[PDB]
């Protein structure tokens, strides 16, 4: 399928939770849902996983 | 020297029991630099305790 990067991860982010999604500095992120908590749930384009991480983590491709 | 060693720079509305709210500006006391990137804080506006995502504060060059 397509998968239109929609987000940068700017920080390191290891999960202490389950629903978490692991972050690695650069990682591309399909972001699905901006949650009004500011929590991102997301396709991780380089690990294949999904989950939940603190918005301020990743930033905007353009 | 129960004294500022961080300041919060990103809102964080914790989603799991452990974690400590921020709002930007908060002063912080960290008191354990966890090796997975997690801070142990008190927050020393709400008094409350907890874990955040370590990016969300910045050292205080206090």
């Amino acid at each position: 399928g397509h998968m239109e990067q929609t987000h940068r991860a700017i920080f390191r982010f290891v999960p202490r939770h389950e629903d978490e999604l692991e972050l690695e500095v650069d990682d591309p992120l399909l972001v699905e849902l901006q949650a009004e908590d500011y929590w991102y749930e997301a396709y991780n384009m380089r690990t294949g996983a999904r989950g939940v991480f603190p918005a301020y983590y990743a930033i905007e491709v353009t």
